[PDB]
RNA sequence: GUUGAAACAGGGUCAGCUUGCCGUAGGUGGCAUCGCCCUCGUC
């Protein structure tokens, strides 16, 4: 019940309305947010950081799910609206040219195909014309707080249109349906069942998503690579017959659990905990309020469900806690 | 005779380079074994 209980918990937290991913999204921490108008025109380089003692990468936002880059020719991935700082302005402080310009080309091709596949929106058109103007992207570097996003690497950039100032370009009721259909019709034409945690059909989720929060890099939880990690010659990903509608759910659940109030590490291991809500545990997650008060009592309402104490390493996630009691 | 196969915790490194328990000092200023008794009480 590694991902079975996690899937059941996600099916409980998703239908509770409390800031969680769905279909094909994920709560990503975007540092600097770019605000424009209706037709390109870079007009604001806003930043929403300043949280803890260290300047985190901005607030959390429900962006489309990351397709999982990390590779040589990594520009062939080309995410939807959110990516790296070399996919928007083709800038590279330590990445270099050529390799970063092709990333911008792939990103503008992606936004162009999204525009031609979903027109009349006053949102995707702005980001599509912003990358094909060749006069505002250079102005982005000459903003007001641009000298701060260059000293820190891994700066994610998002787009926010005008007449909203609260919803990103990937938040209006238009591209959300496209992203939901991508993980419903496009991401369902592959290998058949049977699933691993749901027992139903579901396509075999090849190339599992990456979990951000455990390690410095988005470390994938369960992912088979190399060669000896195969059972019967499944060759990368097919070793675990896990469906998309469950792998995505567990990855998004680990992402939401590695960035909220339940995220706390005792020492080189993040021992995140949760409950069944039928959460309100106030026992394991209550290990960092203010000055450690006395909240332990006996109200005959001790919820069940175990806790997953996972630890990072290089880019994998190691499981060490397993106890239903 | 068609069934978990492959796994190293290691490659390896002086806990010391070192340090006076020491300058510090009267067991003493001071007190009768005595105030007392036949080895014959017998021969």
């Amino acid at each position: 019940m590694i991902l079975h209980a996690l899937t059941q918990y996600y099916q409980r937290k998703a239908e509770s309305d409390g800031g969680i991913a769905q279909e094909g999204f994920e709560n990503k921490e975007i540092p600097f947010i770019i605000v424009i108008d209706k037709q390109g025109n870079f007009i604001q380089l806003e930043d929403t950081r300043e949280l803890k003692v260290k300047k985190k990468v901005g607030r959390t936002f429900l962006v489309p799910k990351g397709l999982g880059r990390s590779g040589s020719k990594s520009y062939e991935v080309s995410n939807l609206l959110w990516d790296h700082y070399g996919y928007v302005l083709a800038y590279a402080g330590e990445k270099g040219q050529e390799q970063a310009d092709k990333q911008h080309a792939s990103f503008t091709a992606k936004v162009n195909e999204l525009k031609q596949a979903l027109p009349d929106d006053a949102g995707v058109t702005a980001v599509a014309a912003f990358l094909s103007s060749a006069e505002e992207k250079s102005k982005v570097m000459q903003a007001a707080n641009w000298a701060e996003c260059a000293k820190v690497k891994g700066c994610n950039l998002s787009f926010r249109l005008v007449d909203e100032a609260v919803d990103l370009v990937c938040q209006s009721k238009a591209v959300r349906e496209y992203v939901s259909q991508a993980n419903q019709t496009q991401s369902d034409n592959a290998q058949k069942g049977i699933c691993l945690v749901t027992g139903k059909a579901a396509p075999i989720a090849r190339l599992h998503n990456a979990v951000k929060g455990v390690n410095a890099k988005p470390a994938p939880f369960a992912s088979v690579n190399l060669s000896a990690f195969e059972s019967y010659g499944k060759e990368q990903g097919f070793a675990f017959p896990i469906g998309e509608q469950a792998m995505f759910e567990y990855t998004t659940a680990l992402n939401t659990l590695l960035a909220g109030e339940n995220r706390f590490r005792i020492g080189d291991v993040t021992t995140v905990c949760w409950g069944a809500k039928r959460a309100h545990i106030d026992a394991v997650k209550a290990l960092y309020k203010s000055l450690y008060n006395g909240q332990y009592c006996k109200p005959d309402g001790e919820d069940k469900f175990y806790l997953l104490g996972l630890s990072p390493n290089s880019a994998r996630i190691v499981v060490r806690f397993w106890h239903e009691t």
